[PDB]
DNA sequence: CCATATATGAC
DNA sequence: GTCATATATGG
C-alpha cells in the first residue's frame, strides 16, 4: 500500500504528453510514461489514469 | 478474493433495477441491490458496476 | 452509506 | 494494449 495522487501538476504533464501523442484515443500508456519522465511513476499508474481520462465526457 | 462476473443477464437485471429507480443519476447502490435480490451479490459489487455504467459514453 | 480516484485482475 | 472489477479515499 503506497497509493499515488494525481496532483494538478502531474495531471497537466500527463495531458501535455497525451496531446503530444495525438489525443487520448491514440496515445498509449508506455508512450505517455516515456514522455513524462517522472521518477517512481509506473506504467500501471498511467494505464489506469489514461483509461479514466479516455472515458471522461 | 472472489472476483465476480457481470454476465449479460445480470447486467440486464441491473439495468432494469436502475431504470426502475429513475435511471443512472437517480438510482443508488443500496437501492439497486435491494431490487435485484441476487444471492451472493454485495453492495460493493453494485457500487463499482454502477460507477462504470454512469460514465459509459453510450 | 453515496460518490469518486486509483489499483489490480482479466481478455 | 484494452477493458472489467476491486479496493481505497472523501463527504
Amino acid at each position: 500500500k503506497a497509493r499515488m495522487r494525481w496532483t494538478p501538476e502531474l495531471h497537466e504533464a500527463f495531458v501535455e504528453a497525451v496531446n503530444s501523442l495525438g489525443g487520448s484515443e491514440r496515445a498509449t500508456p508506455k508512450g505517455v510514461l516515456k514522455i513524462m519522465k517522472v521518477e517512481g511513476l509506473t506504467i500501471y499508474h498511467v494505464k489506469s489514469h489514461l483509461q479514466k481520462y479516455r472515458t471522461a465526457r
